[PDB]
């Protein structure tokens, strides 16, 4: 009974947390075997910042630069390397607390948990979605740097975002722990375009599932529509447009409470033309897209 | 640059999480030190949930009954007895992974993380309040009860809750550590009444003090209120009277916004009576109550 916006429990990735210095620039790393994964720009001034040339920047630090410190942990830094906008510092120590883990590229609507550090200390953790346009509508403030996103299944950890700036419009970008920026940001100091951003379609379907499995059913009517009439809906109302994966995906939850996918897609078109009408589903005013079909599934059956 | 419904980092309580069986019912147990809490109706089968005389059934039951297990950990059990609805078992192995730690007992209208588990896993983090009435409106099914809410100072966990009970609504129930239930429940299959719930008028100044920082403020108006005649929507909206104290505990984000929180009072009279307008405030379409003022100023400074 209840449906929340569930994080993952962060006692894995807890156990990774390091804080990184390099001059007077001090952000979080992720501690990995006997490797320290950390934005590249830890080398930079606030200065260097408005169009820094990393890999001069680079040379001019040695191991011995890079402080490494997890509590009274001091980690001794042996090697170092830039791979994309991510520095890996090889330490001499492989990280007792190393859990299973893997680095994984997210698709753009998936989910996952920010476990969100200051100098290498976790402070909180939340769940989000990557928005369609590569960016994250996450919390963070100066420090966050380093701060990483996740999903976890059974003893496996998937990291998949690393954070690494704010643009100009207070949304968040970052990177794959191979240092690859989703979306077309650059780690400059520089106002950047996020693209259009629409709403997550399928994962709005996959919360209605959600409410009518948890009694909110309200916006359940008698109507059905097409793959192609609701569509010109979402279009209408940016939303991304649904396609037969989508509906495939969306299986579980319609053999589970019995509505057909269209069904479903019915209440989502009356609710986007009639909007709520002062009420609620689940707790929210509006039509919420952070929860993927499989967050419903695990949510509702209780997956550890 | 954000806000987000951030839930504390899970890590010290997921090591503290095990699985306690007792017959053929199984729940989560909480391990610190040498002891195991959890709920006391372990003890019972479905059938006696109707009535239970738990005194008599606890009676039936020996140390060799509990069974308490973490992973390929088996405790031992060396004593047990009853505190008000929960059971504490001695074991003969201190927790090495005990966190510093204090049992508290929250007030209505705070917040706290819940680690939700199944078979003493940890599943899930999500931060909630508890509502004026006492009750919470969590994610939980069945075997999820023992699971336990917390907050965290810096290396000390606090915990508050303790998972006992859904109510015939879809409501969540429980107890403190010592097992005293918060509101009027009582741990037995009988419909119960919830007090009437109002909204936490103090945490949502709080998060419209956050709202404010993070850059939305279409709702900040020309105008002021006193707390009588705020008190007067705040009775005709189902919202708790705000007092001096609460006044108080909103100075920090009054001070730091320059905004005065009777003029703070004002807007929120104003979206009271008027609504939102179809906008939206920190993603929300409606007013959240989920956020303390101590959340919002731990949250917007950074804090671990
Ligand atoms: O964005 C940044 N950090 C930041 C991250 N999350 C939240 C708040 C802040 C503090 O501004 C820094 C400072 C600004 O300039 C740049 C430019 C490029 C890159 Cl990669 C990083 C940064
Ligand atoms: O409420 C319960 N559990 C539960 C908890 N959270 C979410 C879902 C469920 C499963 O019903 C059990 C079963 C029902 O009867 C009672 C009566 C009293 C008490 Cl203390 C516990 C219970």
């Amino acid at each position: 009974s209840g449906f929340r916006k569930m994080a993952f429990p962060s006692g894995k990735v807890e156990g990774c947390m390091v804080q990184v210095t390099c001059g007077t620039t001090t952000l979080n790393g992720l501690w990995l075997d006997d490797v320290v994964y950390c934005p590249r720009h830890v080398i930079c001034t606030s200065e260097d910042m408005l169009n820094p040339n990393y890999e001069d920047l680079l040379i001019r630090k040695s191991n011995h630069n890079f402080l490494v410190q997890a509590g009274n942990v001091q980690l001794r830094v042996i090697g170092h390397s830039m791979q994309n906008c991510v520095l890996k510092l090889k330490v001499d120590t492989a990280n007792p607390k190393t859990p299973k883990y893997k680095f994984v590229r997210i698709q753009p609507g998936q989910t996952f948990s920010v476990l969100a550090c200051y100098n290498g200390s976790p402070s909180g953790v939340y769940q989000c979605a990557m928005r369609p346009n590569f960016t994250i509508k996450g919390s963070f403030l100066n420090g966050s740097c380093g701060s990483v996103g996740f999903n976890i299944d059974y003893d496996c950890v998937s990291f998949c975002y690393m954070h690494h700036m704010e643009l100009p419009t207070g949304v968040h970008a970052g990177t794959d722990l191979e240092g690859n920026f989703y979306g077309p940001f650059v780690d400059r100091q520089t106002a950047q375009a996020a693209g259009t951003d629409t709403t997550i379609t399928v994962n709005v379907l996959a919360w209605l599932y959600a409410a009518v499995i948890n009694g909110d059913r309200w916006f359940l009517n008698r109507f059905t529509t097409t793959l192609n009439d609701f569509n010109l809906v979402a279009m209408k109302y940016n939303y991304e447009p649904l396609t037969q994966d989508h509906v495939d995906i969306l299986g579980p939850l319609s053999a589970q409470t019995g509505i057909a996918v269209l069904d479903m897609c019915a209440s989502l078109k009356e609710l986007l033309q009639n909007g709520m009408n002062g009420r609620t589903i689940l707790g929210s005013a509006l039509l919420e897209d952070e929860f993927t079909p499989f967050d419903v599934v695990r949510q509702c059956s209780g997956v550890t």
